[PDB]
C-alpha cells in the first residue's frame, strides 16, 4: 500500500512544505526542522500544489509554552507518520525544551474519495510547468529569509557568533540584514534573479568579517536554510 497524495506543512506565504512525497510506501515515517516567528501553528496539508490553498487540509494544531523570543530563533522538529492503517499522526516539538504536541488524523468523512484524488493528481500535472516556477521562486525567497534571520539570530546570542565579533562588525552586520529584511518587506513578489542576488549581498558582507577572524583555519558561515513556519 502506497499513500496517494504528498503529505506537507504549511510555511511563511501560504507555502506548501512537502514532507512525504506522494506514492510513497506505508508504513512511513519523516521529520524536519523549522523555525519560527509568532504562533506555533501547524497546519497539516494534502495535495501536489505549491500553495496551501489549492491543497486539501487535513488538521490544525498548535504548539503551546514555547517562550518568547525574536523571529527564527526557536527551533521545531515535525514529524509526519503514516500506519499501515492510513492514519497520520504529526508531532511538533520544541527543540530546546523537549515540549511536544502530537496530532492523530483518521480516515473519516475529510478523506477524499478516489474521485476526488484523481482530480488533484491531473491538476498537478497540468499546472506543471507553472508550478515549477512558481515554486523555484519562492524558494530563493525563502532561502534569502533564512539567511538573514539565521544571521540576525547568531549575532544577536552572545554564546554564539555574537560574543566572537566586535561591536563595529556586529552593528555592520545587523545593519546589513535590517537592509535585506526591510527590502523584503517591500519585494514578496520579486524575480529569482533578485532573490539569489539578495543573498549573494549579504553572503559577500559576512564573508570579509568572517575571513578576519577565521579566514586562517579556512572557516566560512552557513545558513541555517531552515524554513520559518510563522
Amino acid at each position: 500500500d502506497v499513500c496517494p497524495l504528498t503529505l506537507g506543512i504549511e510555511t511563511v506565504g501560504g507555502v506548501m512544505t512537502k514532507l512525504i512525497p506522494r506514492n510513497t510506501v506505508v508504513p512511513t515515517k519523516k521529520s524536519q526542522i523549522f523555525s519560527v516567528g509568532g504562533t506555533v501553528t501547524i497546519k497539516v496539508y494534502e495535495g501536489e500544489r505549491p500553495l496551501t490553498k489549492d491543497n486539501h487540509l487535513l488538521g490544525t494544531f498548535d504548539l503551546t509554552g514555547i517562550p518568547p523570543a525574536p523571529r527564527g530563533v526557536p527551533q521545531i522538529e515535525v514529524t509526519f507518520e503514516i500506519d499501515v492503517n492510513g492514519i497520520l499522526r504529526v508531532t511538533a516539538e520544541d527543540k530546546g525544551t523537549g515540549n511536544k504536541n502530537k496530532i492523530t488524523i483518521t480516515n473519516d468523512q475529510n478523506r477524499l474519495t478516489p474521485e476526488e484524488i484523481e482530480r488533484m493528481v491531473n491538476d498537478a500535472e497540468k499546472f506543471a510547468e507553472e508550478d515549477k516556477k512558481l515554486k523555484e521562486r519562492i524558494d530563493t525567497r525563502n532561502e534569502l529569509e533564512s539567511y538573514a534571520y539565521s544571521l540576525k539570530n547568531q549575532i544577536g546570542d552572545k554564546e554564539k557568533l555574537g560574543g566572537k565579533l566586535s561591536s563595529e562588525d556586529k552593528e555592520t552586520m545587523e545593519k546589513a540584514v535590517e537592509e535585506k529584511i526591510e527590502w523584503l518587506e517591500s519585494h514578496q513578489d520579486a524575480d529569482i534573479e533578485d532573490f539569489k542576488a539578495k543573498k549573494k549581498e549579504l553572503e559577500e558582507i559576512v564573508q570579509p568579517i568572517i575571513s578576519k577572524l577565521y579566514g586562517s583555519e579556512n572557516l566560512y558561515f552557513q545558513g541555517s536554510n531552515r524554513l520559518l513556519l510563522t
